[PDB]
């Protein structure tokens, strides 16, 4: 059970996310086997079409744009002042062939609604394809965090240790329409077992 301090620390984590703007994405641009038309029967949640969003610039809702998402696997998100360190890391890894890296689609997961987005007026949940990452990807991410200071992930209770869930987000849907959510998951489940190829760094 969480303590008083832990509960207070969670509020700080959520607010920190809400306050975050202008961060940089350290991720791998990938090619996926699914297309928009595969989800033609699905209704997506796009904050750009919604009202009551209290801060469109917050990274907690800014990227909740239906299925209009560039296919990518996030390694980490950090502050803009780390841009130089990240650029230096890309140069340090210039000899690494990122296109040799591969992920395997395992299971379709609908992440829980982030409290940071909900408090900013969002009503969406992310449907993602959980990926199996090779040791090369895991090592690449660890060394990235060694060269480029990156906020520690805290997706759960503040006391828990983060378990990286490599994933390619497919689309956001309303958190209050189960039929739509389940139909989406079913359709996305058809792509399980597919292999995703890395093209390079997200730019
Ligand atoms: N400059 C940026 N700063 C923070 N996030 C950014 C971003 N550009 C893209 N995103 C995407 O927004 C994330 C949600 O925070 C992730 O999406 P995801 O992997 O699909 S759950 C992330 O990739
Ligand atoms: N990597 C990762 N992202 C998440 N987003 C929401 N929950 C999680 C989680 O457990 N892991």
């Amino acid at each position: 059970s969480a303590t008083t301090i832990q509960k207070e620390l969670e509020n700080i984590v959520v607010k920190e996310r809400q306050n975050k703007k202008d961060t940089i994405l350290m991720g791998l641009k990938v090619e996926v086997p699914w297309n928009y038309c595969d989800w033609a029967s699905i209704s997506f949640y796009d904050v750009r079409l919604e009202s009551g969003i209290l801060d469109m610039e917050s990274i907690a809702v800014k990227y909740m744009t239906g299925c209009d998402i560039p296919p990518h696997v996030t390694l980490g998100i950090t502050n803009k002042d780390q841009e130089a360190n990240f650029q230096r890391f890309k140069e340090l890894t210039r000899n690494i062939d990122l296109t040799s890296l591969s992920f395997t689609c395992k299971e379709v997961i609908c992440f829980p609604q982030s409290r940071a987005s909900k408090e900013l007026g969002a009503n969406g949940r992310a449907v993602v394809m959980k990926l199996e990452a090779s040791d090369d990807v895991k090592a690449l991410r660890n060394v990235l965090f060694n060269v480029v200071p990156t906020p520690r992930d805290i997706f759960g209770p503040v006391l828990s240790d983060p378990v990286w869930c490599p994933h390619v987000t497919i689309g956001y849907v309303r958190a209050d329409d189960e039929d739509n959510k389940n139909s989406f998951i079913e359709l996305a489940e058809a792509f399980r077992g597919s292999k995703i190829k890395v093209i390079g760094w997200c730019e």
